[PDB]
């Protein structure tokens, strides 16, 4: 069998949403998009991922749910949430899906704010977790963040989580920076060039040293830096020092020779409360029954 779950990560920059999330839900804007015709179908399972979030636990939830209520015209259950200080993570499943989910667990580790929350559930035989940080901040500070990853990596009880799960997914504002100069990067973005910034892209430079997650996929980046937006728009980057990033990021870690297939990757264009620009993530897992 095969089910739909969607991963959502978004830094609110400690403001509320607007009205208007909708791009969010349905992987609309930037980078691999979901076509108009796949956006009809809703996901079996839907992932939120929060840093720097304003809204109180109950009003967010409740504003999830009635978001994925105008859009599908389904009222979704939600499974678990988990929340440190304003860095929260809520899971929805389809009403139908209710008696499929099993051995719920919840978890949140705090690092110097900054941190983790966690969830994890079984979709009938298959085991799945959820992870959403927000790590340091900083172009020089990329040893505290991956001491940051390596101290929720064994904190968080979700013998370690990387080995837990048949599908482990890891997402949030992970903080990471290009190790470029302003000049060349705003010179590469304006041509709309991101593969010379991907390549020194902190996250990827990191995993290619085989510093920090490992064994770990994440999809091709094909949409701008998300960090740091002119709240109004999307037409500037503020940048003076906060040079141009792909801050929120989503990654998973699957058991050998599972089925697992993203059809989506990328930001919304059209979300512009925050500094940060919400990124989106779907995929096709497979679900033993």
């Amino acid at each position: 069998d095969m089910i739909s779950v969607f991963i959502g990560t978004w830094n609110m920059g400690s403001v509320p949403p607007p009205k208007n999330v909708t791009s969010w839900f349905t992987s609309k804007g930037l980078g691999k998009t979901l076509d108009e015709v796949t956006v009809t179908i809703p996901h079996d399972i839907y992932v939120f991922g929060t840093q720097e979030n304003s809204v109180g636990d109950r009003e967010w939830l409740d504003l999830l749910r009635g978001g994925l209520k105008e859009l599908t015209d389904l009222d979704y259950r939600p499974i678990a949430m988990q929340s440190l200080w304003n860095i929260k993570v809520a899971v929805l499943v389809k009403p139908e899906h209710e008696n499929r989910i099993s051995h719920v667990s919840t978890s949140s580790v705090k690092t110097g704010n900054k941190g983790a929350v966690g969830v994890s559930f079984m979709f009938n035989g298959t085991s799945f977790g959820f992870v959403n940080c927000h790590l340091t901040s900083g172009n020089e500070k990329t040893a505290r963040r991956n001491q940051n990853y390596l101290d929720i990596l064994r904190l968080l009880s979700l013998f370690d989580i990387s080995l837990r799960f048949t599908h482990l997914f890891w997402f949030g504002d992970l903080n990471y920076r290009l190790d470029m100069d302003i000049q060349e990067i705003l010179n590469y973005i304006s041509r709309k060039e991101f593969e010379p910034l991907l390549r020194v892209d902190q996250l990827n430079l990191e995993r290619e040293k085989h510093k920090v997650f490992l064994r770990f996929s994440e999809e091709e980046i094909s949409f701008p830096p998300t960090y740091r937006y002119e709240r109004g728009s999307r037409d500037t980057y503020a940048w003076h020092t906060n040079v141009p990033s792909w801050c929120d990021r989503i990654l998973w870690k699957s058991y050998p020779e599972t089925h697992i297939i993203c059809n989506s990757y990328g930001c919304t264009d059209d979300i512009v409360t925050s500094d940060h620009s919400p990124v989106f993530g779907t995929f096709e897992v497979g679900v033993t029954s």
